[PDB]
């Protein structure tokens, strides 16, 4: 229905592998040729296909009847998902040989910053696979499914979140301070406080971030990433970033990662992708 355009390579085989292994049950399918997901935006609500077309390097977008009233916006929502924006000819040749293996490699964005919100809080110390299962805990608990598409329901609204029982939430499988994050998360989505996009400042609205209850710099981090698309950000407290950086602290791998500014976001994933990566010696 709607078409946007991509500057090739595009690695879509790795973009969707990325995005399965996160898919929350009954809110995202991915295939190996499409992407699909519930979406609401205000009270418009429907569901919304990507089917790239790899040649042509375009990308199709079909939406269903209830989101037709807003599909410049859904459009908008999957070109920063989807990372349409990057030109990786300057990114690669920044990058060097970090780049090499995959110069197709995209920053996967979201949909919604509030959804990226707490999807970040629900990932902190725990694995890809248990981050998946316990949003989609509470995408089904706090969630609205469509009529149109029952298979399909919508990732819960702040408000919902918001009136949420702390205690529902630590019962699906997360701390009590984790619930009362997103609790808090959610009402600063609905006074405007959570920036919804890209601050001109990233770092001072990191900094501030940082002053919510339980986001701690990890999420901080992984949120700008994801929520902002900011695409100087490393994660130095990451898991797996430990595993690439043996024995370094994470002050030790910020400074070495300095190496990859202004485009620290693409090097953290190539890093995350690269199984026998490790650092140079001085």
């Amino acid at each position: 229905m709607y078409t946007l355009n991509w500057q090739p390579p595009y690695d879509w085989s790795w973009m969707l592998g990325f995005l399965a292994a996160r898919a929350v049950s009954s809110v995202e399918t991915v295939a190996d040729s499409y992407y699909a997901r519930s979406l609401a935006v205000g009270e418009y609500r429907g569901v919304v296909t990507a089917i790239p077309d790899i040649a042509r390097h375009t990308l199709h977008i079909n939406l269903s009847a209830g989101l037709e009233p807003v599909a410049a916006e859904c459009l908008a929502k999957m070109s920063r998902l989807f990372d349409l924006q990057c030109n990786p000819q300057i990114v690669n040749g920044a990058l060097g040989r970090l780049g090499a293996a995959r110069p197709g490699l995209r920053l996967p964005g979201c949909v919604d910053a509030f959804e990226q919100g707490v999807r970040a809080i629900l990932g902190q110390l725990v694995s890809v696979a248990m981050a998946a299962k316990l949003t989609a805990r509470v995408a089904q608990l706090y969630g609205e499914r469509l009529d149109d598409f029952p298979e399909y329901i919508c990732f819960p609204t702040p408000q919902r979140l918001a009136a949420a029982d702390p205690q529902a939430l630590k019962a699906l499988g997360m701390p009590l301070k984790r619930a009362e994050a997103l609790i808090h998360l959610a009402n600063a989505a609905l006074e405007g406080t959570l920036p919804m996009t890209i601050p001109g400042d990233v770092e001072q609205a990191m900094k501030t971030l940082q002053t919510f209850p339980g986001i701690g710099r990890w999420t901080a981090n992984y949120f700008a990433l994801r929520g902002w698309q900011a695409k100087d950000v490393f994660l130095p407290d990451d898991y797996l970033i430990k595993q690439r950086f043996p024995g370094m602290t994470p002050a030790q791998i910020r400074r070495y990662a300095e190496r990859w500014k202004p485009w620290r976001s693409y090097a953290l994933l190539h890093i995350w992708y690269t199984e026998g990566w490790q650092p140079d010696e001085a």
